[PDB]
């Protein structure tokens, strides 16, 4: 179950965040800790494609090799707060699991600048959810979390020390697929 109404960044700059480029997850915190593995790789692209607000997601479990991509049309709830559908696709955008009622995530940008961000998501997939999930993002897949984003974690009344890093998993991404998936 999700429990947090995440507050979007004051003065969030949507066009900068949704610029078509890739964001890498460097650290994450699930409030239901057993909802997700302790080793994981994730990234997304975010942009407007032919007037439509889009995200493309990538998930990879570096131990099991479980891999999946998704394409998401985002609807606006308020500035920096979205409800995303999702269809599971291969890396080329071919549909594996169509959009359906009941499969959606919320997505809140709590903090962002040109290089870093803090987001919250609540996944609903069936009558189930994947509890509250916070993620620290960077444009540079190898970047240690800096002071702007760590301060934002504190301002959310969270402890960065509890976040799990993705950096020791040999994560390798297909940026080209993420960018192209925005159009799909
Ligand atoms: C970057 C922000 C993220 C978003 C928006 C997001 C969104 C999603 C979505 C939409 C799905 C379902 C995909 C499908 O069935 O087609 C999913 C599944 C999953 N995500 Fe994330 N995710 C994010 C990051 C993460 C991170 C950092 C982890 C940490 C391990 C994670 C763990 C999982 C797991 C384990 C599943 C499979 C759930 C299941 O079907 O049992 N995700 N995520």
């Amino acid at each position: 179950a999700c429990t947090k109404n995440a507050i979007a960044q004051t003065g969030f700059n949507k066009d900068k965040y949704f610029n078509g480029d890739v964001w890498y997850v460097t650290d994450y915190l699930n409030l239901e800790p057993d909802d997700v593995p302790k080793r994981y790789c994730a990234a997304l692209a975010a942009g407007t494609a032919s007037g439509k607000l889009k995200e493309a997601l990538y998930h990879y479990d570096p131990k099991t090799q479980d891999t999946f991509y998704d394409v998401s049309e985002l609807q606006v709830e308020s500035l920096g707060k979205y409800t995303a559908n999702f269809k599971k696709v291969d890396k080329n955008g071919n549909v594996k699991v169509a959009v359906t009622a009941g499969n959606y995530y919320t997505f809140t940008v709590m903090y962002a600048d040109d290089s870093s961000a803090l987001i919250h998501t609540c996944l609903h997939k069936g009558n189930k959810d994947l509890g509250d999930l916070y993620a620290v993002l960077n444009r540079n897949k190898d970047a240690a979390a800096g002071d702007k984003v760590k301060s934002a974690v504190s301002a959310a009344t969270l402890e960065f020390s509890k976040f799990i890093s993705t950096k020791e998993n040999n994560c390798a991404y297909d940026n080209d697929s993420l960018k192209s998936l925005l159009t799909k």
